[PDB]
């Protein structure tokens, strides 16, 4: 019973929620770049997409949203979307690398 959000406990809401367009978990796609979480529980996250062309990306970044904002002590919500380096489509798992071609 407490009231200091951290990584883990953000990694372990995120690993619900599912990037559609490719079937998987953000933390099993390894999108987050970094996860630092003020103890004002300022939830503050370095992440991105593959891909700018993702389908329904407002969707699927709200649904992020849903599963960060429930971690019950989640002040505030600083999903940063750094949408200029390259990701790495190896993150995913190693049979998903062999399924999708990487």
């Amino acid at each position: 019973m407490s009231k200091k959000v951290t990584k883990e406990d953000v990694l372990n809401a995120l690993k619900n929620v599912i990037d559609f367009e490719l079937g998987l978990d953000v933390v099993s796609l390894g999108l987050v770049y970094d996860i630092q979480i003020d103890d004002q529980n300022n939830v503050k996250v370095l992440m991105t997409m593959t891909t700018p062309m993702c389908p329904l990306a407002g969707m699927i970044l709200s649904d992020a949203e849903e599963a960060i904002k429930k971690i019950e002590g989640v002040n505030n919500v600083e999903v940063e979307l750094t949408f200029d380096p390259p990701w790495t489509p190896e993150r995913m798992s190693p049979e998903l690398r062999e399924k999708f071609g990487v």
